[PDB]
Parts: C-alpha cells; structure tokens; sequence
RNA sequence: GAGGGCGCUUACCACUUUGUGAUUCAUGACUGGGGUGAAGUCGUAACAAGGUAACCGUAGGGGAACCUGCGGUUGGAUCA
C-alpha cells in the first residue's frame, strides 16, 4: 500500500495550456471560453500565474484559440 | 546396266537476332480540375422586383462567388 514508488520529471514544470474550437463553430469558440474560465480558476484556488500569450476570439464571444 | 541408299546441294520453313512503329497496362517529380466534410476564413452571386429581374451564347476583366459589353429569351415583377 506504499504510494510513491516511481520518479516523475517534467512533473513540476510550468504548462502551455492551449485550448481550441471544436465542432460547433462559434459555439465551440464559446465553450472554449468556458474551459479557459475553468482552469484559470483553478490555478487561482492552488496560487498559479495565468498568462494569456495568444488568444483570437470568437464572433458571439469567447475564445477560438 | 536400270534403279535404290548414303553424302552433297537448293527450295519452303520453326528457333533465334537486328531496326523501327503502333497499342495496352503498370508507374512518375509535379500539376489541372472533380467529389465527399454535423466546425474555419472571405464575401452574398441565386431563390421575393433577392434589394442591379434572372438566364442563354460569346467576349473582356476580376481574390472568389461574378461583373460588364452586344444580341436573344420569359422559365420576370410592379403597371393603380
Ligand atoms: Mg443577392
Ligand atoms: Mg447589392
Ligand atoms: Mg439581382
Ligand atoms: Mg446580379
Ligand atoms: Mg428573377
Ligand atoms: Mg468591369
């Protein structure tokens, strides 16, 4: 029942969190600006820096990339 | 002796070889379009008089649907 056996590198390391439109168009453009509100969120509740490098969005709102 | 056989020889002829051409299949850097997309970018050309009535031939032009010229057609509308 022991739990850390194995090493992990890359495991500490900052991310590129890229979030894309998917089927739906402009509607996918606005859920990806609801996945974007969701781990920016997230990285609020544990004290992360978000750091918004590219960002298109999309016609009715949101985000394309 | 006549005649036959063997040999030789010539004629036809298969193998095989050379030249060139047709044709069909495979393939080829690359390129012209075509078809299918439950989402993209740029427009809105068509269907209502679709907001420039559409369309046919042809010609020229333009990212693209197209646009313009000349002729034609009604498979156009409104005529108070
Ligand atoms: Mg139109
Ligand atoms: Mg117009
Ligand atoms: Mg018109
Ligand atoms: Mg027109
Ligand atoms: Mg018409
Ligand atoms: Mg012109």
């Amino acid at each position: 029942q022991v739990l850390l056996l194995p090493k992990d590198p890359d495991d500490e390391r900052n991310a590129f969190l890229e979030v894309r439109a998917g089927t739906g168009g402009d509607e996918a453009a606005l859920f990806a600006g609801d996945l974007f509100r969701m781990y920016s969120r997230y990285a609020e509740a544990r004290r992360w820096r978000v750091e918004i490098m590219s960002a298109s969005e999309g016609e009715h709102g949101g985000y394309k990339e």
